[PDB]
């Protein structure tokens, strides 16, 4: 049993956040597999150890619960799996293939962590209550835990996608934002029609300030952008349809994509009746969003992961706006990791 | 010299926040002058003492500066002026008249406190720097100091306006929000034309969710609402005109007034080119807004004073939205005072 020793050792290192350029360089060609392996066999234990150390610092009433113990056991095994490759020779192609297989196993091992943590939150509410102090501590920990998870899965996805034997792994250097908006809308519309037998239309407007006629493209991870937009579309469609049940006119959902000098901003606007300001905060709360999902708080973490943000503003009695803020320039797109 | 003794004694009491109903009851008729006098001769020393105690807890490098010493001297004299009436008989009409005169003198004595504090902020930046920690401490203190000042001047205005010998002092029980919007726009337009020789048009839309055809009215302090809207209009017009200097089309400023079950929300929208998210926070910072004004941070305090808020969201390359959040119901409209 060396896991506590491993956690203590690697938690002494700070994680190394990567920029988009570094991600592109790692994924530029298959010749970089050895470089990716040498980087990851060190970086992954550092990122795993730092969050694992924070987990062990949780109060005993949280640490001893089955959900936390289960998740911690997954992290311990994944940490130990990566340790086997520290002494292995990068020049051996068998080492590289085994490392890629190990990463896929690690990724699959953690697939259910989000619902597992949600179960823990519900247990905490029923076992100790839902006071504001508990909400803040849970919010602080889960935001960091999930942001850490996003960063680790990003590293694993880039290695496995690229070194399997235009797009650079999960990164699209020429991501057309409006196309991703349409994809997320279409998926949300399909679910909306199945459940409600009615769906708002989509209106997309683009504002390219520097080049008015040019479609807006960026370097980004389209799956992350899809996840944020899909979650927002689901909320906007549900609100729009339900608030107009006794009405015939169904207002469309309006999306504006704006490209500025440093911001690429996406605003989604509905006329779904709005939310009082008092209730806005609870929409992003893990504790208050638990009931006997976490789409919005996690969506905000995806936005923050590359130095962006996700903000919500409503007008009760009318409708709601959500804005995804992203960095327009790849030079400004850098991993945001929990501060340890 | 009893000022330190007075500060210590009355700082042991919590301020008593008043609701709109209590304000209306105090101002209902001239027969309440004695009740207002008995309440205020106690409440004003409590509110003055609490902020004065916080001032004395500032670090010596701030406390000893001429600006803080000047403001503190004004507070000491105003506190001493109110003390004279503690032992006086409310039944004597001369006591009531003298008390009203004393309040007017106190109000005038503090007229220049905002520019005086701004001078102190500039001195601090030049004498010690503009680090983030200094900005946060200055922001924390000034928000509380100015909110305290707003609450004290509200109490003084209600007494002096009503007991001078539809509207209840500075409170309009039937404030038409759109009329105040138009007034603030018209004033901002007049200044805009003088300086720029061009001004955006105004478009007001009202959404009365419960009663679609009814104009939106509320119980509020129209001067406070005017101050917020006027500051927002000035920023929106400046941005709109300057960003379209080399253009012929001048987009209008759009205002939506929405009345919900508990929120009355006012959104102002411009197409003034927007602000990057990174720079939004500095717009509300006293330290970063100082240069060799404070309209936005103080405007937000006016919104917060009766349990509201003022939020800003921009889309760089396009334009900016500001939303004033107010409580729709007088029962929910209660003074928000600094927590001591
Ligand atoms: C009534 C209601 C409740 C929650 C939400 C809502 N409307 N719209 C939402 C949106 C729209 C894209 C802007 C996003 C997230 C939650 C809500
Ligand atoms: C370019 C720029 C800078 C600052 C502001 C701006 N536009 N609009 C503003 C507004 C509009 C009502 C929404 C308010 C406050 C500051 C700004
Ligand atoms: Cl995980
Ligand atoms: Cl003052």
């Amino acid at each position: 049993g060396s896991a506590p020793k491993y956690i203590e050792h690697f938690s002494k290192f700070s994680p190394s956040p990567l920029s988009m350029k570094q991600f592109l360089d790692f994924g530029s060609s298959n010749a970089c597999e050895k470089t990716s392996f040498t980087f990851l066999r060190q970086e992954l234990p550092v990122r795993l150890a730092n969050i694992m150390k924070e987990i062990n610092l949780l109060p005993d009433r949280v640490l001893s619960t089955p959900s936390v113990q289960l998740v911690q056991s997954w992290y311990v095994q994944s940490l130990l799996d990566i340790m086997e490759f520290l002494d292995k020779d990068p020049e051996d192609h068998r080492t590289l293939s085994q490392f890629t297989d190990a990463l896929v196993t690690i990724r699959n091992r953690h697939n259910d962590v989000v619902p597992t943590m949600a179960q823990g939150v519900l247990e905490y509410k029923d076992t100790y209550g839902d006071d504001p102090v508990s909400n803040q501590n849970i919010q602080y920990f889960l935001d960091r835990f999930y942001l850490s998870r996003i960063s680790i899965r990003m590293l694993i996805n880039q290695h496995t996608l690229i070194f399997d034997g235009k797009h650079i792994g999960s990164i699209d250097p020429n991501c057309n934002v409006s196309e991703v908006v349409k994809d997320a809308y279409d998926m949300a519309k399909l679910l909306c029609d199945k459940y409600y037998m009615a769906s708002p239309d989509l209106e997309i407007q683009e504002i390219n300030a520097a080049n008015s006629k040019q479609p807006i493209h960026m370097v980004y991870v389209p799956s992350h952008l899809y996840h944020m937009l899909f979650e927002l579309f689901k909320n906007a469609m549900r609100a729009t349809v339900e608030s107009h049940e006794s009405s015939l006119i169904l207002p469309p959902i309006k999306v504006m994509v704006a490209l500025g000098e440093e911001d690429l901003s996406i605003k989604m606007s509905d006329r779904g009746g709005g939310v009082p300001l008092r209730k806005i905060e609870r929409l992003f709360s893990y504790m208050y969003s638990t009931a006997p999902g976490y789409g919005l708080p996690i969506s905000r973490l995806y936005a923050k992961y590359f130095q962006g943000d996700l903000q919500l503003f409503s007008m009760e009695g009318f409708g709601t706006d959500a804005v995804i803020y992203l960095k327009a320039l790849s030079t400004d797109s850098v991993e945001r990791l929990p501060v340890y």
